[PDB]
């Protein structure tokens, strides 16, 4: 549908939802417009003033065509240290930013483990990480442990 995104810091712009129309799709539109990552987006329904449900559909959330949502962007991109456990079980500390991509992390890991980046993939809390997405998308925190998986 046609949705208005009002910023407390900016002005406002429209967006269109074309499919199941979920919270993710919305953020994908925001990113399309201002280039800010999804995980850096803070959204609330206007004027109810309540944050959105990442699981609940926009429809059954008091949002539809002509509705307004409030957006505040998180700028900060301070480095933090995370752990990556290798095949043998040994973990190593990496200094990263939540805005860097999984692919970038892999390159770092690869360079440190002397293993071609294409011979393994990474996982966190059982779910694999996608090369094109930013680390912040998986809720990594200090000393979080990401696992290396050999494509053997
Ligand atoms: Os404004």
């Amino acid at each position: 549908w046609d949705l208005t995104v009002k910023m407390l810091a900016g002005n406002e712009f429209q967006v269109s939802l074309s499919s199941s129309m979920s919270v993710s799709e919305l953020k994908a539109q925001i990113t399309q417009k201002i280039g800010v990552h999804a995980f850096q987006q803070r959204l609330a329904v206007h004027p109810s003033g309540v944050a959105l449900q990442d699981r609940v559909p926009l429809a059954s959330q008091g949002l539809g065509p002509g509705s307004t949502v409030l957006l505040v962007v998180d700028k900060s991109d301070e480095p933090l240290s995370i752990l990556v456990r290798n095949n043998k079980g040994r973990s190593s500390t990496y200094e990263v930013r939540l805005t860097q991509t999984v692919a970038h992390l892999k390159q770092q890991v690869s360079g440190l483990e002397g293993v071609q980046d294409d011979l393994f993939w990474l996982t966190f809390e059982g779910k694999p990480l996608e090369d094109q997405l930013p680390l912040g998308e998986y809720g990594l925190k200090p000393l979080s442990t990401v696992f290396m998986n050999l494509r053997l």
